[PDB]
């Protein structure tokens, strides 16, 4: 039922725009190239002229652009029309960056809903799909049938940094995850296992964590054992340290501060000042 | 059937024993701390008097302790009683001491079998259960039927620090994740969401890279934004700064275009 707009048509944009189709909502589309445009237009979206007409379009406008940057650059020459908006931003960023630019959307006179969106590309639209949201709760409810329809719709609270943090946080486990990932690889390939013998290995491996954390001795002492061997490892093989280093000096500094005998969990303390 | 030693009785000894003796297997035991024999005992392992005995009982010698240092510390003392022996030693350490270690097992008569053992001892004896294996292909095939009693037995090659390379690969990854969940726990914290509040989703977002199983410049400017946040946030920024290094090498390395495994060539 209620039509949007959707400015960013990049991968994230085009899986929206098709998902919105899909379900039968009629959608107007802006982005700085207009053949990206194309086949969404020939499936029934409706190219904007310009920036301007893309926000009047529309109550709901969401965006998906690489970053706040991008966002502003688009947004600040036309603040005129943005009176009345509710921009579903979408867009990856920092939580106080999202903090700023709720102010500064409310300055102009529209709601900001930030978005952070759990999912490439691909499953947009699939059921097991999920964004975090923060932001106004009236807004939020207001919009949030809309917004469904590309993912479910997880509201984490008022603030505008909220769901940015969330995805941050998803972000960290995953790119530190996948730099792991490729460490094994690494390390692997200066004692003579090829990439692709060890691959399914370093696969499975990265279920060893999500499992643990379903189901859970537990000494703070032990794991820093397992990590001096870690470390020593790479350091033998020849391979880089930057990563297993980063983390024994933060098992080291457990260790300093008298946990040896706590748990795990006592790296949380450990982490939560420089 | 095939009579066998087990020298090292922590919580892993332990469940080896228990499941050889569960399976048939006469089990001759030793340990620093005697006592800690005095269940399996019990239950019909006989406890060698010396290291010596241990070691004259069998041909096959399964070691399950700490680290190196902790073998040497046993076997040094008797290296005219290792000829003929096969060692299988389950203690996990790096790849050269395997290496190191099965070089001084030769010189002393006795083969070594390098033993990266995947799971907790509850699950020794079940099927779910894997444990890597390298040294000699003969002396593994030899034993094979033996080990299996204990986990599968994944044989990897013949260089001795394999089995050992492919554990500290598990655990490189094991530990590496762990930080990153508690950093998300610091950062929700910083926020003011709870850890039981965020716990929750910092487990499932645990699953996120073996699902997920592109541009290194979208990665890099992904992580910068990581990096800020932790920043901005208050909290120590060690792990993601280590992260954002590893990046910003690829990018300098003119990378910025090509796929997010061209940091393998980075971390190499
Ligand atoms: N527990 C687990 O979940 C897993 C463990 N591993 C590995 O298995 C091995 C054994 O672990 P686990 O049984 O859990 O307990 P530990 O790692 O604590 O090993 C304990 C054994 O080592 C002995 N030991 C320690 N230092 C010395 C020394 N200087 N001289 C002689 N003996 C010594 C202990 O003797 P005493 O009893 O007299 O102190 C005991 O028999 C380790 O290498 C570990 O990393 C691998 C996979 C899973």
């Amino acid at each position: 039922k209620q039509s949007v707009t959707v400015i960013g048509l990049g991968p994230m944009g085009q899986a929206m725009v098709n998902t919105f189709l899909d379900n039968g909502h009629e959608v107007t589309v802006w982005n700085r190239t207009a053949s990206k445009a194309e086949a969404l237009v020939a499936r029934g979206a409706v190219l904007a002229p310009t920036v301007e007409d893309a926000l009047s379009a529309n109550e709901l406008i969401v965006l998906s652009l690489t970053d706040y940057d991008a966002v502003y650059a688009i947004l600040e020459p036309v603040t005129g029309s943005l009176s009345g908006k509710v921009i579903a931003n979408l867009s990856s960023d920092t939580p106080d960056k999202a903090r700023e630019a709720a102010k500064w959307a409310a300055k102009h006179g529209a709601k900001h809903l930030t978005g952070g969106v759990q999912v490439p590309p691909p499953l947009i639209g699939k059921p097991e799909s999920s964004t975090y949201y923060s932001g106004p709760k009236d807004v939020f409810d207001a919009h949030e049938d809309t917004l469904k329809v590309l993912t479910n719709a997880d509201y984490r609270g008022e603030d505008a940094g909220l769901a940015a943090m969330y995805y941050q946080a998803q972000m960290t486990i995953f790119w530190t995850t996948m730099l792991s990932y490729y460490q094994t690889l690494a390390l692997g390939q200066a004692n003579g296992v090829s990439a692709k013998e060890l691959l399914p290995y370093a696969t499975m491996m990265t279920s060893m964590m999500p499992h643990f954390l379903e189901l859970y001795v537990d000494r703070l002492a032990m794991g820093a054992a397992s990590v001096d061997h870690v470390l020593h490892t790479h350091q033998d093989a020849g391979v880089s340290t930057v990563l297993p280093a980063a983390v024994a000096e933060i098992f080291k500094a457990g260790m300093e501060k008298g946990f040896a005998e706590n748990s795990f969990s006592s790296l949380i303390e450990v982490l939560k000042k420089p």
